[PDB]
């Protein structure tokens, strides 16, 4: 059996931002709590217990490309 | 048998912004609590359990492309 | 037997924007409370327990193309 | 057999916006309580239990274009 | 036997505006209230519990195109 | 002339109480909102404006005696 | 002419509490906002203006007694 | 002319608590705000403007007792 | 002209407690803003402008006793 | 003219507490912001301008007693 497998991608993915400015990102404190007598995990856990935080992702055109090429039998 | 697999693409995603400006982001603070006595997680958890948080996500221009190409027998 | 796949694609994912301006998120907190005795999770859990959070994604034009090109026998 | 796909798309998606302006959110707090003795999920299952969150979502022109080639014998 | 695919597609989606302007969500706050004692999911169950939330999802032109091209035997 | 004021007063102001118990009082956060260009106030003046207040006046057992006692020409 | 004056007063303001308990006071919060341009108080004025407060007043018993014993001319 | 004035007074106030417990007071924050070009008091005012407080009094049996004895010509 | 001014008072103000126990005050934070252009006060002013406070006032027994004694011509 | 004034007080302010216990005060932390441009006070002013505070006032019995005795022509 043959296979061919020559996938041509040309793709643009652009962003053009003439300014962003004054971005004002000012959170008040909470309060955050959690009790849990016991705690088991396992297998590619990846988890978040008790966190109060604050992000400000600003990138100046932030932009993303994904492919995936799989092959198999 | 023959297989041929040629998918081409010539794409464009754009963003075109003059200007962002003045994000007010201020939020006042809350209160969160959990109380729990067994927890047992397995097999690719991905969990958030008492958060508080605040996030800004403000691009300048933030654009996506996502493909797969898979192919099995 | 024969196949032949060449799907062809040429588009446009166009935004444009003179001016977004002042955008004001302001969230008065609130109080969440969770009590619950045994928890168990398996097998691509993604959770979220007791969260207060905010939230502002103001994308300076923010677009998405998602393609998927699936082959098999 | 045989087989030819060559599906061709030539397509725009466009958003002309001159200016979105002054959005405000300002959402009051609330209170949320949950109380579940016993929890057991499992098998691709993405939950969300006592929440009090607030978004914004003010993309400067936010378009989507989906696609899905699927082929199988 | 002899099958041919090539559906052609060359479509527009626009959307024009020229401001948008003051969009004002003030929520006032309110109170949720769950009591359940034993839970079981299952199966790619995705599930809302005790929420209180609040959206403002104003894009400056948010447009969809869908398609799904199927071909099985 | 002559004038006699010998009122006499032999009383009593008694609360029994067991036990009080549980008072829960979770009030939800509201709205409140005022505008008023020109305020003026003079002489003995109390008030309260655009106030959001919560109280739990629980006394375990508060009583009140009051008397005046005026006399004049 | 003459006067005699000799209110007497033998009294009693009593609370018996067995036990108060467990009080929970727990205040969602809310948003509040005022704007006036002028503003003029004069002469003996107590305000509160744009306030978000939460009170707790437990006494353990308590109890007012208030006279006033006025003589003029 | 003459005048006696020799109020008595023989008086109690009492509270008796055998235990006052457990006082949970958690208020959820919120937001104030306020905007007044011009502000012009006098003579004996006292303000609150703009305040976000929290208050817990809990004494331990707290008892008042006012008089007053005015005369004057 | 002769006056006589002889008030007794023979009085108690009592406070019996066991024990006050665990009192619990954990407010949220919130957010205050204030705005105003020119502020002019006068004559026994005791103002409070853009405050976020927290009290906990638990006297082990907190009583009052006030008393004035006026006499003029 | 003859004048007499002999008040007499035999009085008792009295606070008995067997034990105060585990007060616990834990505020979150808020934002507080002011802007005023000119600022004027005279004459007996004590204010309080962006201010975040915190007190935990737990006398072991705090009591008051006050008095005033004036006499004037």
């Amino acid at each position: 059996v043959q296979i061919v497998y020559k996938p041509v991608d040309l793709s643009k993915v652009t962003s053009k931002c003439g300014s962003l400015g004054n971005i004002h990102h000012k959170p008040g404190g909470g309060q955050v709590e959690v009790k849990s007598e016991k705690l088991d995990f396992k297998d590619r856990v990846q988890s978040k217990i008790g966190s109060l935080d604050n992000i400000t992702h600003v990138p100046g055109g932030g932009n993303k490309k994904i492919e995936t090429h799989k092959l198999t039998f």
